[PDB]
This record gives C-alpha cells, sequence and structure tokens, in this order.
C-alpha cells in the first residue's frame, strides 16, 4: 500500500494479549473488542497518527501454541476485533518486528495482532495458560463487530475504516513510510 505498508484482507498472524488500551494510536478507543496491529501493517509509526488500519474490523482464529508445541487443543472462539491501536517495531520485535526488508517476525508471521484484555476480546480467544498463539485473519464487515466507538483523544483522531470497503481501499490512510 502506499507508504509500503504491507496490508491485506487476510492472511496468517501470531496472537498475544495486552493491557491498557484506553488511549491508542488511532486517537480513539472502542468499548468491544479491539486489537493493535503490528506497524508494518498500521499504516503509521509512533507520534505520527492514525494509520489505514484503524477502525478496520477482523475476524481472528487461533490454531497453534509455538510455545506448547505438543498441545493439540482445544483453542479459543473465533473473535471478531477492531483495530484501534499499534504494535510498533521497537518495542516489540519479537512479534511486531515485521520490516520491508525482513516482513515475518521472529514466529514466523507477516502480521500480529495484540488482543485488548481490557474489554474482553482475550478471554473469549485464549485458553487458560495459552497466552501466544498463530492462526489467520480476515477482514469483515464491521457489522459482524459489537460496541461503540469512543470520543476523539485529539484532533486527526480516526476509526473511518469502520465503515470502508476490505483492503485494498483507503480510509484514514497511512503516513509516512513503512519501516525498512
Amino acid at each position: 500500500a502506499t507508504g509500503g505498508y504491507v496490508q491485506q484482507a487476510t492472511g496468517q498472524a501470531s496472537f498475544t494479549m495486552y493491557s491498557g488500551c484506553g488511549s491508542p494510536a488511532c486517537g480513539k478507543a472502542a468499548s468491544g473488542f479491539t486489537a493493535a496491529i503490528n506497524q508494518l501493517a498500521f499504516g503509521s509509526a509512533p507520534g505520527l497518527g492514525a494509520g489505514d488500519a484503524c477502525g478496520r474490523c477482523f475476524a481472528l482464529t487461533g490454531n497453534h501454541d509455538p510455545y506448547s508445541p505438543n498441545y493439540t487443543g482445544p483453542f479459543g472462539q473465533t473473535i471478531v476485533v477492531k483495530v484501534t491501536d499499534l504494535c510498533p517495531v521497537q518495542g516489540n520485535q519479537e512479534f511486531c518486528g515485521q520490516t520491508t526488508s525482513n516482513p515475518t517476525n521472529q514466529h514466523g508471521m507477516p502480521f500480529h495482532f495484540d488482543i485488548c484484555e481490557d474489554t474482553g476480546g482475550s478471554a473469549k480467544f485464549f485458553p487458560s495458560g495459552h497466552g501466544a498463539l498463530t492462526g489467520t485473519f480476515t477482514e469483515v464487515s464491521c457489522s459482524q463487530w459489537s460496541g461503540s466507538d469512543g470520543g476523539q483523544l485529539w484532533n486527526g483522531a480516526c476509526l473511518s475504516g469502520e465503515t470502508a470497503p476490505n483492503w485494498p481501499s483507503t480510509a484514514c490512510g497511512n503516513k509516512g513510510t513503512a519501516p525498512s
């Protein structure tokens, strides 16, 4: 996509959970299930504001725990998240370090979703005792997502991806250039 970001409507991903998603990089939180996506897919860099992932909805499915290779299941439910946040390259190399020159993370995955614990999404997705998974994602209509958006935390905040057609398309737009 513009800026060299890698923004695809379906693919393979890793998954983790995080806490504290009330002041996220898109500039608006949301009451439903939300996630951060790795920088290369988010479409912005820390401090540059919203990227084109902002507001888009994705169905996530886990099917392997790389830290427990003998575990065969069960896994969690498929959940639909709205992307509100950025998982940056710098802060999280193992999972979100994909760049244009090395577009997979340490688990071989080209995308990563960090699911916010606060609003309940991680409790539906991760079976107890398994905090990192790999699997798949697919972009869906936000008709499949439940919740409401919060108010803008700053000028330029954007969740307009929530009404956009699936990638390829443009809603909030990408900022800057993807990490090399």
